[PDB]
């Protein structure tokens, strides 16, 4: 059959879906390792690859992007997906490629960007890309990272670390922060990211854990909110999202807490 991550119910999407809103007409760029468009439960509307060795953004050699992309879809089934391939088959990519995929989203008028990816070093140009995307009105979401903790140090990666990005940590089914989830003052909200079941390449399904799994729930969520309020700006979308979370533990670890889409959409 299939699975829908349990995070769809947990972030309260079904209520949006039941109000009639499902991400309709919202453009979401899934900045990852491609998306296997050949999957039946997955419809990709377009995309582009910045990985020179891997020229087909609709071919996913890793599984990462298909999974992440199926999670967005699960939260917002009618969203339009763009596969922006910046991570090759090993799971890694240049910062350059990433900016390139980010510059492609701005230019193609994406409404939402999901980056379930991260690096330990800052880039002023990656920082400029995300800032420009947000300035262009795109809602940018990224994984907060899977670096655990380190004393008092922020373990939030880049770009999750920039203030213009919404960095998403991961919770499990019982809202407990996942051991691996990065922490730090830049962590903004949480979403499920432990053993999340989603689509895989070759008419498959599988679960994975990671802030990368959390990120797409928050991105599919912004797409639900948009479909209900297409005139809201990104700033508005994002604010509703942070302002209506279910508070959990302290902020260094959980951020503002878990997102509640029913509430966010108002
Ligand atoms: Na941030």
């Amino acid at each position: 059959a299939k699975c829908v991550s349990y995070g769809v119910s947990q972030i309260k999407a079904p209520a949006l879906h039941s109000q009639g809103y499902t991400g309709s007409n919202v453009k979401v760029a899934v900045i990852d390792s491609g998306i296997d468009s050949s999957h039946p439960d997955l419809n990709v509307a377009g995309g582009a690859s910045f990985v020179p060795s891997e020229t087909n953004p609709f071919q996913d050699n890793n599984s990462h992007g298909t999974h992440v992309a199926g999670t967005v879809l699960a939260v917002a089934p009618s969203a339009s997906l763009y596969a922006v391939k910046v991570l090759g088959a090993d799971g890694s990519g240049q910062y350059s490629w990433i900016i390139n995929g980010i510059e492609w989203a701005i230019a193609n008028n994406m409404d939402v960007i999901n980056m379930s990816l991260g690096g330990p070093s800052g880039s002023a140009a990656l920082k400029a890309a995300v800032d420009k995307a947000v300035a262009s009105g795109v809602v940018v979401v990224a994984a907060a990272g899977n670096e655990g903790t380190s004393g008092s140090s922020s373990t939030v990666g880049y770009p999750g670390k920039y203030p213009s990005v919404i960095a998403v940590g991961a919770v499990d089914s019982s809202n407990q922060r996942a051991s691996f989830s990065s922490v730090g003052p830049e962590l903004d909200v949480m979403a499920p990211g432990v053993s999340i079941c989603s689509t895989l390449p070759g008419n498959k399904y599988g679960a994975k854990s990671g802030t990368s799994m959390a990120s797409p729930h928050v991105a599919g969520a912004a797409a639900l909110i948009l479909s209900k309020h297409p005139n809201w700006t990104n700033t508005q979308v994002r604010s509703s999202l942070e302002n209506t979370t279910t508070k959990l533990g302290n902020s260094f670890y959980y951020g503002k807490g878990l997102i509640n889409v029913q509430a966010a959409a108002q």
